[PDB]
């Protein structure tokens, strides 16, 4: 019973950047941490592959995960179209955090979050499920595609992503 850890090789305008992996807390969070993990390989049939990174704050987050819509109003779960908060055991205690995105109590999709920045206002609101593994600074030079607005000057895509163990 080993956390799984899933990866995602991020494109810019096509051109291969480089890969950042997670490590998702399947111990603490496991409800949560399967539908990213089920949505990273695809096995259910849709997912992250090819999806684009649509709001990129820099100094705060990369938001991702609206594989149906590219624009934040979209995305589903392996559970329907949204699911409940797990738990607020784990916070946001500074960079590399990963956690879900939503829109009031109760409504998680697949949309997330991968924090640059302690985010301690998202405590008890947003669950946290997993943390880069490696590859952090891969997440910083996306961020540098970000703007204020969190448009970003260039497609940030998802071009591959998976299972590594």
């Amino acid at each position: 019973m080993v956390n799984p850890t899933v990866f995602f090789d991020i494109a810019v305008d096509g051109e291969p950047l480089g890969r950042v992996s997670f490590e998702l807390f399947a111990d603490k969070v496991p409800k949560t941490a399967e539908n990213f993990r089920a949505l990273s390989t695809g096995e259910k049939g849709f997912g992250y592959k090819g999806s684009c990174f649509h709001r990129i704050i820099p100094g705060f987050m990369c938001q991702g995960g609206d594989f149906t819509r590219h624009n934040g109003t979209g995305g589903k779960s392996i559970y329907g179209e949204k699911f409940e908060d797990e738990n607020f055991i784990l916070k946001h205690t500074g960079p590399g955090v990963l956690t879900m995105a939503n829109a009031g109590p109760n409504t998680n999709g697949s949309q997330f979050f991968i924090s640059t920045a302690k985010t301690e206002w998202l405590d008890g609101k947003h669950v946290v499920f997993g943390k880069v593994k490696e590859g952090m600074n891969i997440v910083e030079a996306m961020e540098r595609f970000g703007s204020r607005n969190g448009k970003t000057s260039k497609k940030i895509t998802i071009a591959d992503c998976g299972q590594l163990e």
